[PDB]
């Protein structure tokens, strides 16, 4: 067991330690481990190699701003992966490729703008994408797919409007989050995304310190309407980005 660190079972509990990097001596036999609310900074490739019993790996509340290609891919049993309230800018190709057995991915409060264009596609059992307070200004490609989400968390980013049936195969979604984006609703690409709210209005949340119904929070830009209650008269496609 680390030095700076608790151990119990295949538990490893590095949280809240002042922590620098990733310490040596972490068991090849842990199963849960707790890297979360330090100062990382950087994570050297295949400092994770070794962990091939991951289940669990907690890397939130770092100052992590990137990461190198294949970090994640001795862990192939992985099932929660929270990377939320980094730096991140960017995430490399293939980061998550092996992660198969992966359900809940936490990508929230970083600076990342876009996606890889198949960051998603081996994640065949992903229930909890969570990417809040980004700067995401479209739908990352591949949610489309994430047919066993449960948990869509898409807000406080850029977002000016939903691609067309892009929700439409998310059929086990229980919590949607969409407020906080400025929803272009002059723009009639809008129309989706108002016509999909207004047949899903108890799956969609707000955050007051935890989830709230409210189908009314996405908002459209310049107004405070909702975003359910545009008529497709008032838009037009000329109006769009
Ligand atoms: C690993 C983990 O459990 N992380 C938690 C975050 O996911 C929580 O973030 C909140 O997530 C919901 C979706 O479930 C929603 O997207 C909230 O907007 C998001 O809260 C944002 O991020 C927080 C850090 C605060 O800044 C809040 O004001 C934001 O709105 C947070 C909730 O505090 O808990 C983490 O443990
Ligand atoms: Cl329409």
């Amino acid at each position: 067991c680390p030095s700076q660190c608790s151990c119990s079972g295949t538990t490893v509990n590095c949280k809240s330690k002042s922590l620098a990097s990733v310490p040596a001596g972490i068991p090849t036999t842990t199963r849960v481990l707790y890297l979360n609310d330090n100062q990382i900074t950087k994570l050297e490739p295949g400092v994770f190699d070794r962990l091939v019993n991951l289940q669990t790996l907690w890397l939130n509340n770092n100052q992590l701003t990137s990461l190198p290609a294949g970090l994640f891919d001795s862990l192939t049993q992985l099932t929660i992966l929270a990377l939320d309230s980094n730096q991140l800018q960017a995430l490399p190709v293939g980061v998550f490729g092996r992660l198969v057995d992966l359900q809940q991915l936490y990508l929230g409060s970083n600076q990342l703008s876009a996606l890889p264009s198949a960051v998603f596609d081996r994640l065949v059992h992903l229930k909890e994408l969570l990417m809040c307070c980004n700067k995401l200004t479209e739908l990352p490609r591949g949610i489309e797919r994430l047919t066993h989400l449960t948990h869509l968390a898409l807000d406080q980013n850029q977002l000016k409007s939903i691609p067309h049936g892009a929700f439409d195969r998310l059929s086990s979604l229980t919590h949607a989050y969409l407020f906080g984006n400025p929803w272009d609703c002059e723009c009639r690409d809008i129309m989706y995304l108002r016509n999909w709210v207004a047949d899903h209005t108890s799956i969609v949340m707000r955050w007051d310190g935890k989830a709230v119904n409210d189908p009314d929070s996405a908002k459209c830009a310049g107004t405070n309407t909702p975003v359910r209650a545009v008529t497709e008269a008032s838009t037009s496609p000329s109006k769009c980005p």
